[PDB]
């Protein structure tokens, strides 16, 4: 449990919500079950980079990627 | 290397290429980069050769240590599109 991981999950959920996507809608876009989205957003499942890319693309958020990753890197998470 | 069987997709191979090229572009040896990440050299070697998985937070730190936060958007978009070069 860290600020960076807590901030990441916040941003992941907010990207989904900003796309007007239910957890089930996002899972369909990713070709994953609803449980995958659920567990990621509760921090039970850590994403790798590839999963991160796919999630943000599916949320139409590739434009906020740079800011999310910079914030994490810089300790401002 | 049991792990690299999980890390064989075009996207992993591309990501790894970009991780390595970021390091090499910053003029860092694997040791130099690991020191900046407070990691053993083996961490850097293993990530680059698809022997260890990288989470997003580890990616952020690696790219920042390589002064490559500017190419993060390109790396992630390329992975996303399945053009995974």
């Amino acid at each position: 449990r860290t600020p960076e991981h807590v901030y990441l999950c916040q941003r992941l959920r907010q990207a989904r919500l900003d796309a007007g996507l239910t957890q089930a809608d996002l899972a369909e876009r990713l070709d994953k079950p609803q449980s995958f989205v659920a567990k990621v957003e509760t921090r039970e499942r850590r994403l790798d980079v590839i999963e991160f890319a796919k999630w943000m693309a599916a949320c139409e958020g590739l434009d906020v990627v740079s800011e999310i990753v910079a914030t994490i890197a810089e300790g401002r998470a």
